[PDB]
């Protein structure tokens, strides 16, 4: 059975309950070195589930439908999420803008890997459907499929740690073709950070042209398998509480370990084969690199709204937010927030015509989106930290101290907010603060915004080729050329400007 | 006479020759112990009066005049630059955003006090004249005179130190005071600092015991008015260098004066704000020109970082370290730096809001920002400059004179060529461009002028979390927060789509 | 019975198990809305408490004595930890600074609240008794158990937040005098981040003079009682494993709220008593804050031992250390290190004589210490994740999964070391790196090192408020003044150098 | 003539009379498109020669010989500044560094290049002259020379740039190269750049096919020796300022030359290491310099953040902002970094090991430690003052001549007074010693200079890295890593004090 067979309509995509019924396929997972029955119930994977499917449901509310949906382009009559369908105008990527932010605001813009991210992908495939040659027919059929039911993809694209020690043996750790029949092609291999797998439906996974592949891999797949890292929502469950872990316990995204052992890849499902040319050509010429981010910018706009208010309630308590020096300091996390979405703001404005009637964003704007991103979290992060110098380090351990009258009592008393907030709301807030940047889900998230799309020196490596491919650097050197046109060693060239003979000083001074 | 009646035509601004004329007036400057006989002559100023003066003939060029200039909104059917007239949409803003960006490439970003800054100034007249009162009409009147004609306007905000150890009576003549009303106008006295570019200004604005509560408009050449001035950067790139050397210290110096006023008489045709402690604090807020005046710098930045990005490529070709990932990751850094000012610009324009008599403003938190960012952005950026240019810097030959001397330039012909094949000439002229840019004293003057622009590191900061508190921002995000707080409590989930751990919490067990 | 009573020999401190026996004391600590019976066997405490009593053990090995211990100054015959006893000269800081890196390396760096932090309290009492006026001879015979005994002292001094809203109320939260009784003093109210007191034997507590007061509380004290924060000794024990969480299993000291109820504090236990002057004078004239930051910075620099070869370790099996700019980022790292030994080396060299015969170390290097540890941390930890790109954030989620052949098998393939290590070597460093920076344990610890001696404007005013006391800042002023008298208006007043008239060209420019 | 011989006495080193003497030989320098005659005299450099006399003179003063100076270790019964003799242990580098830091107060932190800089290249040829081989009686003889008469020894050692287009045979003959092999000494040619304050110097030592591998000492007056100057901040200081506008460009410029070597025979007695390849890569390690001299670039930097923190502290007075806990802060971090830098150098000393023949290194660690926290820390300070000196700076009048004319000297008087109650003369005095410490282009050359110090940003790191390699830091840091991996494994503790959690794990219920 295939996921889009659980929905009730072929002409909406799928809403909460339908979601969660097409989870429960067998998909192989492994968390705790036990194999995962059903993602759904499991105490590790339920509630981020529960998570995923009220976006699903939040597409069929009439209140939310004029932000959220439009009709499909594909003649079906139905509708889905904005960002599922190829953008044809400035307007467009604007109000598909709007959609992933009012999707983002679900969760408080800490789920990062939900169904709109990939969706970019399915655009890709829709926009420019000729780069994929014998296999346009292939993104033509799934980018119908993905718009029309909303599928859920991911992408598996980290390449596993080589022992440079090993003979052979170095050539089979990564995703490699191993036989082509008449179905399709026999792979294997593994991909690492494989981020909310679990809850996903598709992942796409991209001298030898073994190792040049591009393709779509179902989740319940002979041979596809995840191995979860810990589990955050699992330990806030087992050890703590929603008042305790109030983040942790509805939006853990799993970053697993994508394997894949001996898997058939139907023809159907291939995108690019044994290609070394459109592997290399893809980053640049597919769209996908030159649409995710407009996704990525607005998820992290939406949590800088969220963390910058928590921020603010968080020194209400403390009291310290009389203080000149920590008004400036939450004064700069409301600069940072702001540059974000004044980046996705440019990123609409500035949209570019691409092919076939398809708009890109601002392709400037999402490469500077990619650099400061890491570089504005880390330092948002210590500006919490250096602010609530004493407020989160001693926050009692559970909501369970709440509820025994003998600990409550001193809470109540010693525990109060500056501003004058109840203990159960001071601790509340601080724990909420916490849980966002301290936790171990904090800690992951600092991780994740940090080396998101590359390392440190790849991310500004990209964004420098950018403005030379673009015709950006041509640009700016052709005003440093006629800045250096202008003069010589003899003087100006422009006759504008004073020369210095009649007061050049030096002949008189070293005679 | 008044500096509008040096233009041949009422139909458009001053031509590069009417402003060098209307300089030469009676404009009281010293420096070097000495007064300006005449600013258009002077060594330490001719070339910043001819490098604005080529501003003013830009805007009469067909190959510029489409960028630069509209008809004016006056009915007198001339013309004038897009940011001395009131926008009336977020189109307007844009629009104004690439005409001012078209003045500041003339300059290639090193001017930051050209006429457009204080025209958002006059166009805060022009859009809420109502704001003044009994002045209403010297603001309507105001708008006019300085949308047809481009009138050169500027200001000096910041007071000068008091020393406080002096007796009140001497500690409060040192601030900018009304001394006496009469008929013709009103008599003033005391001083502004960092009059920057004052000397070839026509008018300032001057603003904040009701004595101290003032807004007036004073010419440049009105008796008591003075400069002092600081040292001269095109000066000194003059009497000991040349433009090969000093390529930007020669042209672009704005010199950051004292502005004085002794006994000076203002026509009440200047007042604006009169002694009126209420209009004051309510000015920055409510008359607009807080609201305007920084997209004019945010986009002057943005054409500097063009500048800066591009010279800092050439400078790495000519040592040959571009080849290396750290460096070119460097300079891919500032590449993004430059892209954040000019997405800045865009979103100021296309987030525009209506304010009153059909007024647009641009959107204030990105002004806001571009505040915050800038000085953060300017340091790093000469940081990354300095630790990549590691040698090819410090020891560039002296001067033009060292090529043009036959015995010296034989040496530098062999030694000093650039990694990428440029010859020694253009990988000196480039190095030294560069130097200009950051380490000469207008170099060091820039980033001090960069850093300290709009105030203090807290101050700007402060303003940003007073605009997202004002706007009704911090209360949008402050109900995102308060919505994930409701949805649980100390007994677990108050939302029904989540499951509460009572069949997973091991606390009970374990515990007792 | 007193906690000193549990050893068999008054000349020597207590031995692990003596320790151990001394907490079963019926302290009054909760946790998880729950009494703590016993913290040597409740499993949010038990490892923290077998962690310290290793300490306790190492000082009666022979082989380790040289390095921690010395004869008492007392005349008792006996033994001590040697920072447990006042130093005389500079040697002696020298030798005390070996002795707490000797007991800090028991615990890499982790734990900062060991009995040696403290002993430089009972030191202060020692070394200027007659500071306490009429209780000088309780700071003496205080100084005489500390030093005998090795009582492990801790201090709880951040007060608790203040609603500003309350009526009376207000004056109540503070430790406050309550009553003045013949036995001693009766005192009410709260201190906020009591770091590892509820394995402690005491706790030093410091225009209405009643609030006014420096006293010793017993844990076991009528009144006394511990509100915990999270365990993350207990949720590793959970939920984790060793070899998962190997920090956070044993080396975990709880930051809680110290409550004081009503407590009888006997005259033998009060040293500053309704006394605005003698508090006010403390921290300049007491000596503590002149001492403990030797023992702070030298645990820091043991941690940045273990953190430093820690990264390296973590980048042999990433492989990146190849690469120029990560050998730069983890060559900084090392400076760092480099730097904190450098500063307790210096605090010892230039050690000043004090009072009694008693050497102080270098206060310039202390003041140094605080100021550069928040910022020196925080950046080592942004180096660690942004150089650890992948490696940390899919880590297999348990032990469980290498006990597993099914999920090992792809481990043992997929997760091998760069440098050749085993995947199960590979895996169990990175997560010794996790456990160290992003699991709730490392998050904590960032908090507690940025924050630790107070906020950022604070630590640095008192290191400008040092330079200014010490007359530091008036020779540096000297030095200014020097050069300033050296010229004018009108030239140099100096004969050595050349004025300017015959070369200054501004009279003929300007004429 | 050998410079030595201008001493009146062979007892003791050069008077600042006899230095100054020994400077007016055959040394072709060229500044400003011209050949310098007398550096002596020259307004680019006469400052600069006085400033480095003073250090020579000192080295006589009984107020100051205590501190500075010691007998010579070569039996000739005279004396020599501590640092230019061989320190035999832990306390005669303590001495050296006390010794370093009295004469760099002279210059308040200055000069970065006085003769104590090489003064440690002469120490480390007399500790280690084995390392020499056939040149052995080199290193001795210029060990004692050095020593004995306070030879001011410089280096050039950054290569200078080549043309990546050009044939194999131009690029080769750009840098270092052996010419000619003869009987009185060997033929050199190529060039050095960053030859800092070269114009003022004896000798410099040059140092990295075998004709490349060369190490040798190189007499400023030699014939076919040549320095191209960068432009003199000393002479623009004295030709458009005055001591007053510029107090530190006025007396401590060095600069930064270009070294040129043009067929110049180098004497068989100074040359060091010949066409060896395995001599020049194991110097760096080896040699003993490298080992060395950071002690006296350490020491330098402390004593100018000495003077840096309390004209801070100064200027913050003058401004009146001093009052503001922020900006107390910022200078208390100011004070951090200045502290930071005495405490490496106490480490240097206290934790000194023996090397050969009786010799101490300082703690190479320290060291290593020094050269990557300096380019971050004079950043940092140079932004702390550039944000909180918001305005004062920035408008400071031009000039000592503006002092002088009473016109403009009464409007300073009342508008521009220190707010501590400092009169306006005071004031602008401390805040012109400031600028010229940051802002000037004397200034600008000094971030440059303290960045690029010692490498790249990357190679400095690189380095530290290195050096805990190879001392066996590492190996005891991973000794450390090793035992508490060694203390569990995947199925829980190998150490008997702890708790397994076999009592208290709940995922075996919890799961399956
Ligand atoms: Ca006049
Ligand atoms: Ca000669």
């Amino acid at each position: 059975m295939k996921p889009e067979d659980f929905r009730a309509s072929t002409q909406r995509p799928f809403t909460g309950e339908e979601y969660l019924k097409s989870l429960q396929d067998g998909r192989e997972i492994y968390i705790y070195g036990e194999r995962v029955k059903d993602v759904t119930t499991h105490p590790a994977f339920r509630n981020a589930a529960a998570s995923v499917a009220q976006l699903y449901d939040a597409l069929h509310k009439p209140e939310m439908q004029d932000s959220l949906c439009w009709n499909t382009d594909t003649g079906s009559g139905g509708y889905t999420h904005k960002f599922f369908r190829v953008a044809k105008s400035a307007d467009d990527l604007r109000q598909q803008r709007d959609a992933i932010a009012e999707w983002s605001r679900l969760s408080y813009g800490w789920m990062g890997r939900t169904p709109d991210y990939k969706a970019a992908f399915g655009c890709a495939l829709g926009a420019n459907p000729g780069f994929y040659g014998q296999f346009e027919q292939n993104a033509r059929n799934w980018y119908t499929r993905i718009q029309e039911t909303g599928l859920y993809f991911n992408h598996a694209i980290v390449n596993p740690p080589i022992d440079r020690h090993l003979p052979d043996k170095v050539k089979d750790v990564y995703i490699k073709l191993e036989k082509e029949t008449d179905a399709g092609i026999i792979v294997s291999g593994a991909k690492v950070v494989a981020t909310n797998s679990a809850l996903t439906h598709y992942n796409m996974i991209g001298e030898n042209p073994d190792f040049a592949l591009m393709f779509v891999a179902p989740m319940d797949a002979d041979g596809v398998k995840l191995i979860s890292r810990a589990s955050y929502e699992m330990v806030a469950g087992a050890t703590g509480s929603p008042y305790d872990y109030p983040l942790s316990s509805r939006f853990d995204e799993n970053d697993a370990i994508l394997v894949m052992d001996n898997v058939l890849i139907p023809w159907e499902n291939v995108l690019i084969y044994r290609d070394f040319d459109r592997c290399r050509r893809w980053t640049m010429e597919g769209g996908f690199a030159r649409m995710y981010p407009l996704q990525a910018c607005v998820r992290l706009a939406v949590k800088l709204d969220f963390i910058t208010a928590l921020l603010k309630k968080s020194l209400e308590c403390t009291g310290t937010l009389e203080f000149r020096g920590v008004q400036a300091d939450l004064g700069e996390v409301v600069a940072w927030r702001n540059t974000f979405w004044a980046l996705s703001d440019s990123m609409c404005s500035e949209a570019t015509p691409w092919v076939n009637g398809a708009y890109l964003p601002d392709h400037a704007a999402l490469q500077t989106y990619r650099v400061l991103a890491p570089m504005a979290y880390a330092k948002i992060k210590n500006i919490i930290e250096r602010n609530v110098t004493s407020g989160l380090i001693y926050l009692p351990s559970s909501a369970r101290d709440l509820n025994n009258p003998q600990i409550d009592q001193y809470l109540a008393k010693y525990v109060r907010g500056s501003n004058g907030m109840d203990h159960v709301q001071r601790i509340k807030i601080l724990k909420l603060m916490w849980d966002a940047i301290g936790s171990e889900f904090g800690g992951r998230h600092e991780l994740y915004e940090i080396n998101y799309s590359g390392s440190q020196d790849e991310i500004r490596l990209q964004c420098l080729r950018q403005a030379q491919n673009s015709g950006n650097m041509d640009k700016m050197m052709a005003m440093v050329d006629r800045c250096l046109s202008e003069y010589d060693q003899d003087g100006w060239t422009v006759p504008h400007l004073h020369n210095n003979d009649d007061i050049n000083m030096l002949d008189k001074l070293l005679k």
